[PDB]
């Protein structure tokens, strides 16, 4: 329902990202793309995060 | 019995009360519920940020509502 | 099977509780009400806790 | 092949074996199992606690069961 | 699928191995048993390892 | 839309791209993927290795695949 539209609307608008996990590393970058379980967060490589262990998707400004 | 998540978490977003969302590492989120589904929460601050259930621990009104 | 009793038992008689989350806060206060997936906690005010972070609910006293 | 839960725990309640229980938060519990279902284990120490499954990573006996 | 096989060597060569829980601590020992969701891992005595809490199952040396 | 996880780890398998995962504890592991089904992954170092993925946050490529 809100995860789509919300990460469609950074990934489309190219909007950087802090992505926080639950181990309160904070990961940051362009969302690149993303399914029902992970996203792939683009900064100098493309890296998988898994969903399962993120606890915040801030955008770096308002969108 | 069943059921209190949506009742509890839509009455903040229509009262606009402020909360404190403690997620599973400890890390404490402040901001109004702009809205939720099954899985997220939006919480606005001074920007819109998605928090995932999974994540929370604790839902804390800075008041109480109602 | 346990956990509605265990908590309904707390709940009827008011016995203050502590509540160890999976992050190490404890929380303290009286079960108010819960269901399969929370359990609303007051204090000062009600605050809801997810079961998924619950790690012990422990008795102030004997119950 | 299936299944350990039960019998070990069984065991350990049944011939009352004090049990060090650490949680996904590093926390250390001990008493004795007083009993458990699918979801819980009931602790026993001075007061009777309620433990999650899901916190827990790891039922360490205090000595030989059997 | 992997689990399984990886587990089974392991236990039958009596393999030492280092089993790092999702706390950080880690345990050592044998390979007693297992299965969908737990392993017993032994020591001094034999405890239950629930597999939800583990990170990895690192063999002491190469297998 | 579908599927991500299993074409960006079989990427880095079959390049041999070395890489470092981190787990929801924070402990960062470091090697090849020499496999992996639904539930884990088999890390190559020194040793393999057995990750489980409830347990990764994060797999981070040391350099791009492809």
């Amino acid at each position: 329902s809100l995860q789509d539209p919300f990460l469609n609307a950074l990934r489309r608008e190219r909007v950087p990202v802090s992505i926080y996990l639950v181990n309160g590393i904070k990961l940051q970058g362009q969302i690149e793309s993303f399914d029902q379980w992970v996203i792939l967060l683009k900064n100098t490589v493309s890296q998988m995060v898994y969903k399962h262990a993120i606890s915040t998707v801030v955008p770096s400004r308002p969108v």
